[PDB]
């Protein structure tokens, strides 16, 4: 579905408890035009980084007029390099939302350009 940040955050942890796993908005920015970066906790041990893919937005249509896709930040690392990468990108842009997401499984949950397709 085509909609704002804070909608998809929200959309997202339906999709996890649908897929039996656990989510929570950890960090909130801007509503309509946010990024957005969700962090998948394995219970392997490990965890993965998502953010806003490089979409296709004809001077910024795209955005708010389009699924706007994600891509993975980060896969099988720790949270510790998941909270370095987070105080990097609020550097630039504190605009982006965390969501802690607690599942085995991405692509029925969240979709990315980066890891392959169902």
């Amino acid at each position: 579905m085509r909609l704002k940040s804070e909608m998809f955050v929200s959309a997202l942890i339906r999709r996890v408890f649908a897929a039996g796993g656990f989510a929570a908005v950890e960090k909130k920015g801007a509503e309509a035009a946010g990024a957005i970066f969700v962090r998948q906790r394995l219970r392997d041990g490990r965890e993965n980084l998502y953010g806003p893919a490089p979409q296709s937005f004809a001077d910024d249509e795209d955005i708010m007029r389009a699924e706007r896709r994600f891509e993975t930040r980060l896969a099988g690392v720790e949270g510790e390099e998941i909270a370095a990468l987070l105080e990097r990108e609020r550097r630039f842009d504190s605009d982006l939302w965390v969501v802690e997401i607690e599942t085995d499984e991405i692509g029925t949950l969240l979709t990315l350009v980066d890891q392959p397709q169902a």
